[PDB]
């Protein structure tokens, strides 16, 4: 249970993701759906954006 090396990104809050793909670092943010603030992510951008959670999965 050391830190991982993959280290993926995490969804910390349920909302409306909001993100904007930064070719060098990717930068990620959620609108909550009650409301508040966006958690920001600045992620590597050498991977490849995983699936994301719909009504097909």
């Amino acid at each position: 249970a050391r830190v991982p090396r993959g280290k993926a990104p995490i969804a910390d809050v349920t909302g409306r993701v909001r993100l904007e793909d930064g070719e060098r670092f990717y930068k990620i943010t959620i609108v909550p759906d009650d409301g508040g603030e966006e958690v920001v992510y600045d992620k590597i951008s050498k991977r490849q954006r995983l699936r994301v959670f719909k009504h097909e999965d």
